[PDB]
């Protein structure tokens, strides 16, 4: 093995920072990115605490579809990255880069990435120590005849150089199963047997109408636990709102795939944190987002989604490393071997732990994410682990998985019920993680959680997650319900028919909207109420270390009922929030 260029694991997570080449300006002799970020300016802006965990991911977007264009753009940017000087110290501090080398099946009618040979990639790794890896993303809809062969070559050239091959893909059309050899294309399967320590496999939740969120995430987790990938994660994509035909928040009717640029702006900001929790709580460590103009920002400025949700979430997962592989193995009671594509795809988990066919969220944490690997793979390495002895490894074709009711009856024997209420909750050590799982329905949810004898009842509106940590002197609370008002995008449409018919916002129009109405002059959402009730408290708790999104919260209300030894906490906010409550139990 060649020394790794960087670590990627629970203690060293990875946030990918995408930059999409502006092919129109490339044709004019300029080297620029859609949305106006510059490589140097963006890197400088990244908070210093996050720099060790963040990597710039270049994407060739609409560079001309001809030989040399992607090499030219990429070599220019690698040079800029390599020559970077820290303005505060004067030291050359090369910027870490990941290159997108494969997308859309690398068809020459789809992408300039077609004209990037393995030879060139090898040359770039050798020339640039700051090239930390290469990325393949989104070919499930165009599964090229040689995709497994090419993926084997990407993994091998990365291993040769100590870099990572990162593949973000969704199990549409059995893509993950095929990647590992379902249909007899076994080159990548063989590559992984040798080079899995240089592989990162991520879900890509874009094709949301096909409902493969839960099954793809199950595979990513299972691949990791069984030593078929070094680590896993997810690319969470606000374009899901387009794929599923949604429009104005909470509005009725479906507009189909008709208003792309309005649609990818509409997903609530905090819902990206809800999605990202599925990665974190299950031991994933790599995070990436789309659409980047919304999720990260424009013109070297952080969007509010980035500053108030993603930045804070990512800081959290650095401060509190995700459960290790060993820990997740120890906690795993059931591990599925087999193909979800033959058991209803995402339907497998509907009314088990997801509430509908098309959602990136879960409705219960009772089973967390049940890990699986495709039927083509073997569980030998999993069984060889010292931490896997109490795992039931079950074929997906087992009678236990034959129906929705069979799945719950089996899983319920092994995963005890550990909270009450119709809301998502999952416990990790002394922490309850809670969110309202509604996607586009304006419905409050409630749950009853316990920390031993201490009872905590919560009431959450949609697009609200919380982390509640029992600490020696009381409770640490992190709450995020940040959701701005996107109704302006849907002005002039009083129903779905009218909304489908709106003028296109367009790509350039959306970037302009972000500049003019999101980066500044933001239409913030209304403050909304969260209730937390604690039962079993000695005296009125005290509040400490209260902070959050500027101007986004009223002072929390503490109402102590001495007779019933209980406190009702009322919060009215829209943003991120954190505080400690100090108290003793009764």
């Amino acid at each position: 093995e060649v020394d790794k260029r960087r670590e990627i694991n629970n203690e060293h997570p990875l946030l990918m920072m995408p930059l999409y080449a502006n092919g129109e300006e490339f044709n004019q002799g300029k080297y620029t990115f859609w949305g106006g970020d510059t490589l140097t300016g963006k890197w400088e802006n990244i908070p210093d605490d996050l720099k060790p965990y963040t990597v710039i991911q270049l994407h060739p977007d609409d560079l001309p579809k001809r030989d040399g264009a992607a090499r030219d753009f990429y070599e220019h940017m690698l040079e800029e990255a390599a020559k970077y000087v820290n303005p505060k110290t004067g030291k050359n501090e090369p910027i870490p880069v990941i290159l997108t080398v494969y997308t859309a099946g690398n068809m020459p009618y789809h992408t300039s990435a077609h004209w990037l040979s393995t030879s060139w990639i090898d040359k770039m790794y050798q020339k640039y120590p700051n090239l930390h890896g290469i990325f393949s993303t989104e070919s499930y809809w165009i599964w090229a005849n040689d995709i497994e062969n090419k993926a084997a070559d990407y993994l091998k050239v990365s291993a040769k150089n100590g870099g990572y091959f990162i593949w973000a893909e969704q199990n549409s059309g059995s893509a993950i199963e095929k990647a590992f050899g379902k249909n007899g294309k076994i080159a990548f399967q063989k590559s992984v047997d040798k080079y899995w320590k240089n592989l990162i496999f991520m879900f890509k939740n874009t094709p949301a109408a096909e409902g493969n969120d839960s099954t793809t995430e199950s595979y990513m987790k299972g691949l990791w636990l069984s030593n078929h990938t070094y680590q896993w994660g997810g690319l969470m994509d606000t374009w899901k709102w387009y794929e599923t035909g949604k429009w104005k928040l909470f509005a009725s009717g479906n507009i189909g795939k008709s208003q792309g640029d309005r649609q990818w702006l509409t997903e609530p900001e905090s819902m990206l944190g809800e999605e990202a929790l599925g990665v974190y709580l299950n031991g994933g460590v790599v995070y990436n987002f789309e659409h980047p103009a919304y999720t990260y920002g424009v013109n070297n400025k952080e969007s509010l989604l980035f500053s108030e949700v993603i930045k804070e979430f990512f800081r959290y997962v650095i401060a509190h490393p995700a459960p290790s592989k060993e820990k997740v193995l120890e906690d795993t009671k059931v591990f599925i071997h087999g193909d979800y594509s033959n058991k209803g795809n995402g339907k497998f988990f509907v009314n088990v732990n997801t509430d509908r066919e098309q959602t990136p969220l879960y409705m219960t944490g009772r089973y967390n994410v049940i890990p699986a690997i495709p039927g083509v793979l073997k569980t030998d390495k999993l069984k060889e682990s010292v931490s896997s002895s109490r795992i039931q490894i079950k074929e997906i074709t087992s009678p236990e998985f034959s129906s929705t009711q069979a799945r719950k009856e089996y899983l319920n024997k092994l995963y005890p019920m550990n909270y009450e209420g119709d809301i998502f909750a999952q416990k990790l050590d002394n922490r309850w993680f809670v969110y309202n799982y509604k996607v586009n329905e304006n419905v409050k949810q409630t749950g009853k959680l316990k920390f031993n004898s201490l009872e905590m009842n919560v009431e959450f509106e949609p697009h609200t997650y919380g982390i509640f940590e029992r600490i020696s002197n009381g409770l640490k609370v992190n709450l995020n319900n940040f959701r701005t008002n996107k109704d302006s995008l849907w002005s002039n449409a009083q129903d779905a028919n009218q909304a489908k018919k709106l003028p296109q916002l367009t790509k350039k129009g959306a970037i302009k909207w972000i500049e003019e109405h999101y980066i500044k002059d933001t239409q913030f959402g209304e403050k909304r109420v969260t209730k937390i009730v604690l039962r079993g408290i000695d005296k009125l708790p005290t509040i400490h270390s209260l902070s959050g999104t500027n101007n986004s919260y009223d002072q929390p209300s503490l109402n102590f009922d001495q007779k019933n030894h209980m406190v009702t906490i009322t919060i009215n906010s829209n943003g991120n929030l954190e505080f400690e409550l100090h108290f003793l139990e009764h």
